[PDB]
């Protein structure tokens, strides 16, 4: 019964520094459950893993808060992006879980010559972006309010982005299976995925001390290791493959965190109206915290050698 | 340059060797692990792709010398392993690629009566090594074609294909597995294993000036030491159905066997090489250079109780 600890937290009784002080632990035993002594075991793990999620299913806000949230370090990174999917100026971009537009918004305006599609799972989130094109007047951008894994078109793209997408995938084969059907002749695929260096797991409980899991991740996700896409290329060809250290993720939790924090006064009003009540925003905001907080510190680890993002491209075949 | 000369005349020891050899390993770990994940992985992902645009690619009576478990057992070990993973299975047609000293093909024609088993062999000698060894154990399942692989046509398809000690040999995988892939019948799969480094891959070129392993071992073919996963990087034509390594150990050991029974022996090797050679010294010098390949890559495989240096295998279907 773990479940009293929360609303301490919850209540401002537990100090960020003891958040972190207990992710720490939360990370040693989950690098100590990892890690194996041999190479041999290592790769054993990793491919049981891969074969086990072929046996799974693909995959399983109020407005205010998205114009308050939503910094160069934002626009550094979606570049690298357009770079390394090497959009270029006249391409179909089809882009899968736009969510804020972020991405979507950026390479409209950088490539005006280009056909952007977007994707969502959100009312909100459509509203947002394609009200961020009527003042940029971006006439290049389409909006599609559907679900990813039922989506699917007579329509190819020269160039997809599947960015902070496989997080909510488990079944990797069916996921890349389905998205290379829309690839365009001599099209590209650039998926980005948060990952460990090394292994992949379910987010269980490590024992029964173990309160972020459950917490963070109430049922069933994966987390993936930075090298195992490479065991889905049934349906696609790896053409390059990077990845980036966990102190870029760890910022971007550090600093989400900051303009939270920042406006937290703006945010605990929009809450309230929008779930009726004090105390459920309250859990809201609590969460995301706890979530920036966490998540923060388990990217840090090792001077961010140890979860990272991970880069694939991908062309047809 | 006159180090290489005082090896053959034996004023050079073994030990003195596994000093050498621990010292150019060293300098090779350093020149391959990198600070940071993002360039050990940049580092791999460009070597591969500079192997796209490369190239693709013994006197009987020592053959029939040379073929804490003993040499023997080992190497019966390993050829159960290799048919279990490459889930062989009576009735179907085997292409062994590179079936060298025909061990591998023999050992698969005597277990599996019913399979027709094809080898490949560039080889004057060791297709007769081969086929000796099937008029005496009154095999029919085996036919082997004399062919360099490289170059080697065919419009056969086989259920199962093996490549053991096969890609050391070479570089452009991309090629070598378009060319392979086509060999494969519907449902067949393609069982490969290589030598490797366990994070790094690297071509034999000197790390200074004082490298005479290098060039003493692989004077040239620009030949290629691949990583454990570079293979995962070559997957246009086939893809990967599972992936195994084995540590260091293993490889150190066989190393280590063979340099004894070469040696337990070596009256008789001296003999058959001076004679087959015409030249007593430069039977010396043949000698000393699988010694020394022996000794050197013993050592190698050891590294850091085998995790450094090791075997991978990868199974394969068509795509």
């Amino acid at each position: 019964a773990v479940a009293n600890l929360i609303k301490r937290i919850e209540h401002g009784e537990v100090s960020d520094e003891e958040i972190r002080g207990m992710m720490k632990i939360q990370v040693q035993k989950r690098l100590k459950w990892g890690y194996k002594p041999t190479h041999e075991q290592q790769l054993a793990q990793l491919v049981t893993f891969a074969q086990s999620l072929k046996g799974m299913e693909m995959a399983e806000i109020p407005l205010p808060f998205l114009h308050i949230m939503c910094d160069e370090s934002e626009v550094y990174m979606m570049d690298l992006y357009c770079e390394r999917a090497q959009i270029k100026d006249g391409q179909s971009i089809l882009d899968l879980g736009c969510g804020h537009g972020s991405l979507t918004l950026h390479v409209a305006q950088k490539y005006r010559g280009c056909k952007v599609t977007g994707i969502t799972n959100s009312v909100s989130q459509k509203e947002f972006i394609m009200d961020q094109c009527k003042k940029l007047d971006l006439s290049n951008v389409e909006i599609i309010l559907e679900d990813v894994t039922k989506f699917e078109t007579e329509i190819t793209y020269d160039r997809i982005f599947a960015v902070a997408l496989i997080e909510h995938m488990k079944n990797y084969e069916l996921f890349l299976k389905k998205v290379s059907t829309w690839i365009a002749q001599d099209g590209l695929l650039f998926v980005e995925h948060h990952c460990h260096k090394v292994f992949a797991y379910q987010y269980e409980p490590l024992d029964e001390d173990d309160w972020y899991t459950e917490y963070i991740f109430p049922g069933t996700l994966v987390m993936s290791s930075s090298s195992i896409l490479l065991y889905f290329q049934e349906d696609v060809s790896v053409v390059n493959h990077w990845t980036l250290s966990g102190k870029h993720p760890s910022l971007g939790f550090k600093q989400w965190l900051k303009r939270l924090d920042d406006n937290i006064d703006e945010v605990k009003e929009i809450f309230e109206s929008f779930y009726g009540s004090k105390e459920k925003a309250m859990k809201f905001i609590t969460y995301w915290r706890v979530f920036c907080i966490a998540h923060s510190q388990m990217y840090s680890t090792n001077n961010g050698e140890e979860w990272m993002l991970s880069q694939v491209l991908f062309k047809k075949k």
